[PDB]
């Protein structure tokens, strides 16, 4: 047989294309997944900061609220 | 004979390998889309929570501004 030989050949070329595709997708997918993971981790650290900063700001007003009540009670 | 069946045999094996390879590709991209989608959703929820923290930070700042302006003036009015 010949023509089978050329199909063989083409199938092997096809197989090579597909295995190359898997490796590419595997590696590119893993990359995208890892940078997304890094970003959410970065966002978690940013959040904790903002929550700290925000906790401090809110307590400041509570403190001021009490200081104001105290002042006005000095003539109540 | 001339080698006809042996080539038909291999051709079949190569058909099977190709089909296995395309099933892998499908299963990989389906799995990947699934993970990426969940990560992107987490990102935007985290971003939403960052946005709300700034809103409340701003609100506390305006509140302090008000409180401090009240304090300053009530004393001002009393020093007369």
């Amino acid at each position: 047989k010949d023509e089978k030989d050329h199909l063989i050949e083409r199938l092997y070329r096809e197989i090579s294309g597909l295995k190359a595709q898997l490796e590419n997708m595997k590696t590119e997918s893993q990359r995208v997944v890892l940078q997304l993971k890094g970003h959410v981790s970065e966002l978690e650290a940013d959040l904790a900061e903002q929550q700290h900063l925000r906790q401090q700001a809110a307590d400041d007003c509570e403190f001021l609220r009490a200081e104001l009540d105290e002042l006005r009670r000095q003539r109540e």
